[PDB]
């Protein structure tokens, strides 16, 4: 109601059914907000152990170069060796690298805003793979079992971190810059371990707002592209959306707890030390006219773009002539919970 992001706490039975329990937040408006934590039960854990990952390889580590000021930065995210887990961890832990010393969030995110140029860190990002043991059936980020899997049910096709899971090993300092979901899809994050990962959040209905906002400081930037913060790369600071009057929230994020992004819900964000976060995209069928209208990057070939054919074809077939005409005026009301809702309204 007021768009503040809600937090969860299910039961082993309300666990067992993601696609259920997502509904269900919805039906209590954390759609809103565009982010939503989730706690687990206490009974559930996705691994017995992480003790045995320290020869896992980050292929592609990168180091988060920043540029900017006054609350404004453009981040270069510049490829560097690979690393094995190990490898990362003690570079995170080392003195250089590790958290400084802080008494409140709020202090650690002064922290952040004001080093955030300084002395670049390194995150290891968009790992392919999963920390899940193969026996663990609730919130599976590797089979979450949503209509997205008519991506790969039906067509043939695979995205790495959309329809499969991504890990990220993160250290202090390392940022995800303001972005919305490829295709505007949802998202689901989970801390393994480690130190904390804390977020912001743009309800969707003032989605456009941050939008203009970034096209005001970054003219060229918006000529060039339709969607460049979709390249990830635009860090701004909750002062400068406090000063332009840009409505947003914050949550940090603990090991062992879950973050939903919802349909074009901006988000950003920082981790505060060495820590480990699996991660994809999924779907629910309120998502489909997000798809069907969702503004690309149009700049660059290898950016992700998801065919919605199948999707109208599948749910929305008394619309399927009308849209390929491109007829289709439906307009999008965010504060409606998706349709598998209606089970707890
Ligand atoms: C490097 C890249 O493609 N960025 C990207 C693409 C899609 C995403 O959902 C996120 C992202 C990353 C995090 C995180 O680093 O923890 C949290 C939320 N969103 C980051
Ligand atoms: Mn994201
Ligand atoms: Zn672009």
């Amino acid at each position: 109601p007021s768009a503040r992001i809600m937090t969860f706490y299910p039961t082993m039975e309300e666990f067992r059914n993601f696609s259920r329990y997502i509904a269900y937040i919805e039906s209590q408006g954390a759609h809103r907000a565009g982010l939503a934590k989730v706690v687990p039960p206490k009974e559930w854990k996705p691994r017995a152990s992480y003790d045995d990952i320290d020869d896992l390889v980050i292929p592609a580590p990168i180091q988060q170069l920043v540029t900017g000021q006054s609350g404004l930065f453009t981040q270069y995210n510049i490829q560097k060796k690979a690393m094995t887990v190990r490898e990362f961890r003690k570079i995170a832990n080392s003195d250089k690298y590790c958290t400084p010393r802080y008494s409140e969030f709020e202090e650690l995110e002064r922290k952040y805003w004001k080093n955030l140029t300084f002395n670049p860190p390194i995150y290891g990002a968009d790992v392919n793979g999963t920390l899940y043991e193969k026996h663990v059936d609730e919130w599976n980020i590797g089979r979450l079992r949503t209509i997205l899997d008519l991506v790969e049910k039906e067509s043939g096709i695979t995205i790495e971190g959309v329809n499969t899971p991504y890990l990220y090993f993160g250290m202090w300092k390392t940022s995800f810059a303001w972005h919305t979901e490829d295709m505007d899809l949802y998202s689901i994050n989970y801390l393994h371990f480690g130190e904390p990962k804390s977020w912001y959040s743009v309800p969707p209905e003032h989605g456009k707002r941050l939008e203009r906002l970034a096209k005001g400081f970054f003219p060229g930037s918006a000529q060039s592209c339709e969607a460049f913060l979709r390249h990830k790369m635009t860090l701004i600071s909750p002062l400068m959306l406090k000063k332009y009057g840009i409505p947003f929230d914050k949550v940090t994020q603990e090991a062992g707890e879950f973050m939903i992004t919802f349909p074009y819900g901006y988000h950003a964000g920082f981790n505060h030390g060495f820590n480990c976060a699996e991660s994809t995209n999924f779907a629910t069928r309120r998502w489909i006219e997000y798809g069907k209208q969702a503004v690309l990057c149009s700049c660059r070939k290898d950016m992700v773009k998801i065919s919605m054919d199948v999707f109208v074809r599948k749910f929305q077939p008394e619309r399927y002539k009308l849209w390929k005409a491109g007829k289709d005026n439906t307009v999008i009301d965010h504060t409606l919970p998706t349709p598998e809702a209606a089970e707890f309204l």
